[PDB]
């Protein structure tokens, strides 16, 4: 390659990496290494967290269920009774466990050799990767994007723009639904150990067999207009302060506009085309730019007055898309996170 893409290929197809990620999600290698990871093992997975989402649904049977999932999903907590799997978060936190093996059982399986093996990596990405110019006008509209919507509320690090990326994958430009109005360039982050797998799959909804709960909005692909929102779920950590945030054209078309969480949004959509959660704070439209068509929502974001009666209130957007049609990934960025 080119030095700066073989770097970036490096960072993301370590597997030693992935590891680490995984024994950090308290998931049991030793038991269950990742090379013998299967789809049938992570349906597996789904299918015993199904079982607990309904014994929270309905009231015993979730003892049964959790060591069912434990069994079939091997954990590691040392001498420390395992806990039961009870509340929202914790839930949610098995299923963030999952989609990312899934992933990694991509990677996996990707980063197979038969050239260098990192132009081979590359290769099989089917996903143009091109290192831009620092002083180029798309770098300085990116930059601008990625501080000035760095939110308030998550002050706990900053982030600088190490590198940046334009990204091709084979397949989007064509399937893109380049008709629909309301395209916007929005951010998406995720853990190190995914990468491979949505560079070379694209941005996936949820797994079929995922239980819904866990998805404040249902089975889409979610977005934000502030970097931060997204960066959170790249989750570095001092230890791991190089993460990489994604800037994807997204095709919104109508948003149906919703003030609180309804996992059953999709079918709330009757005509529309995505789902949008209201914030309290969002970037303010007289600053807006364009690149390429797309909407880029510039900082800093200002109270949009907006507020739940009923309940708790999101402090910033998101959006959520139910097909990968309405997602044409575009830019990939090297950041680094100072805590
Ligand atoms: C954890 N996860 N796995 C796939 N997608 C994600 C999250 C997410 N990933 N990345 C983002 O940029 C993002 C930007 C948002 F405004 C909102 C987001 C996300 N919510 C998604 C979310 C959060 C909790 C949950 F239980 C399920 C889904």
């Amino acid at each position: 390659m080119d030095l700066r893409v073989q770097e970036l290929i490096k960072l993301i197809c370590n597997v030693q990496a992935m590891e680490e990620m995984m024994m950090e999600m308290k998931y049991n290698t030793k038991k269950a290494p990742l090379g013998k990871l299967t789809v049938a093992q992570i349906k597996a997975g789904y299918q015993s967290l199904k079982k607990i989402e309904d014994c929270i649904r309905a009231g015993r049977a979730l003892m049964e269920a959790c060591n069912e999932f434990y069994t079939r999903i091997p954990h590691d907590f040392g001498l420390r009774t395992p806990p039961l799997i009870r509340t929202q978060k914790e839930l949610s936190e098995k299923i963030q466990l999952l989609e990312a093996l899934g992933d990694i059982e991509i990677a996996i399986k990707l980063v197979k050799t038969e050239e260098h093996p990192l132009d081979q990596h590359y290769r099989n990405l089917h996903c143009a990767l091109r290192p831009l110019d620092h002083e180029s006008y798309e770098f300085k509209v990116i930059s601008q994007y990625l501080q000035s919507t760095h939110a308030p509320t998550h002050s706990d690090y900053t982030m600088t723009l190490l590198d940046l990326f334009e990204v091709e994958k084979d397949g989007e430009k064509e399937a893109f639904r380049e008709d629909l109005h309301n395209r916007m360039l929005l951010w998406h982050g995720s853990r190190m150990s995914n990468w491979v797998g949505i560079l070379s799959h694209g941005l996936r909804i949820a797994h079929p067999e995922a239980p819904i709960t866990g998805y404040m909005f249902g089975k889409g692909i979610y977005f934000a207009d502030m970097s931060s929102k997204s960066a959170n779920y790249c989750f570095a950590s001092r230890l791991k302060n190089t993460g990489l945030l994604l800037l994807s054209e997204v095709a919104l078309g109508q948003c149906n506009e919703l003030l609180e969480a309804n996992p059953k949004a999709e079918g709330l959509l009757q005509g529309k085309h995505s789902t949008k959660g209201l914030g309290k704070m969002a970037p303010s439209s007289a600053h807006f730019v364009t690149l390429n068509g797309s909407t880029v929502p510039l900082g800093p974001a200002s109270d949009t007055g907006i507020l739940n009666p009923d309940g708790y209130t999101l402090n910033y957007n998101e959006y959520i898309v139910y097909n990968p049609n309405q997602v044409r990934m575009r830019y990939l960025l090297k950041v680094q996170f100072n805590f």
